[PDB]
């Protein structure tokens, strides 16, 4: 059933219980690019951005990803729907509401088994990943909660001993707005080799881009 209306993220679950096909992944993506194309901006990856996210995934074949910034669910469906049997993708989002309507995404979008929602901030839910969760190492990791955070929760990913050689980090929007700090600890540091991938601002034809970080190990 549907959710009042009231915000812009009601108004795009709503949108796609209407007008999407339940189970089908690719259907609900196409929904909530087209609702945010026509009706209403939203900070979904969106669907350029996206072909590159999952290009990657392709490329390195993650079992374990984590997923920093979930909000309506869009690149959580957009990564699960590639993934093997087996494979988890934990999500961590610090708003109750918006995990509240991720959930209701994941599970109309077919991929709620792939899918682990944690409700929280980063900082607090990444050092409980290892014993809450049962993870062991990271095999990919994206980026795209506040890009002031991205710095602070790579470093904290590192020293809570989540990252091992060859652990990819992805991350969005280095050049709209940007995450300077971030980019230079990456690109100045030999324990990461980087790609960056030029594209653009999601429903808009803003220059944006993507940094992908492969860990060397320590
Ligand atoms: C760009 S949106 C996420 C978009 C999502 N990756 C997608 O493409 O569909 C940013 C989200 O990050 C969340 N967020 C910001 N800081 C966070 C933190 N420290 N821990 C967890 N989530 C955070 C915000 O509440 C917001 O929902
Ligand atoms: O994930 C994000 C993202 O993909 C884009 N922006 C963002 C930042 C500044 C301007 C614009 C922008 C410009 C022009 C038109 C519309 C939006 C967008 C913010 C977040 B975030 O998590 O805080
Ligand atoms: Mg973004």
């Amino acid at each position: 059933n549907l959710l009042a209306g009231d915000t812009k993220e009601q108004r795009i679950l709503n949108h796609v219980l209407q007008h999407a096909e339940p189970g089908n992944a690719q259907s609900v993506l196409e929904a909530i690019d087209t609702y945010c194309e026509q009706k209403e901006w939203a900070m979904n990856v969106g669907d350029k951005k996206g072909k590159i996210v999952d290009a990657v995934i392709q490329e390195h074949q993650p079992s374990v990803l984590l997923e920093l910034g979930a909000y309506c669910g869009y690149s959580a469906v957009r990564m699960a729907r590639l993934l093997s049997p087996g494979a988890r993708l934990i999500t961590i989002e610090i708003n109750p509401d918006c995990a509240a309507i991720t959930q209701r995404m994941v599970d109309f979008a077919g991929v709620k088994d792939k899918v682990t929602l944690v409700v929280g901030a980063s900082q607090d839910i990444i050092p409980q990943l290892k014993k809450k969760y049962d993870v062991d190492t990271l095999d990919m990791v994206f980026l795209d909660h506040w890009k002031d955070r991205y710095l602070p929760d790579t470093l904290l990913l590192e020293e809570c001993g989540l990252l091992r050689k060859g652990t990819v980090l992805l991350a969005d929007n280095v050049i709209c707005p940007g995450a300077p700090d971030f980019l230079a600890h990456v690109r100045g540091s030999s324990c990461f080799e980087c790609t960056h991938y030029q594209s653009f601002l999601e429903y808009r034809e803003v220059v944006d881009g993507l940094e992908k970080a492969i860990y060397k190990g320590p």
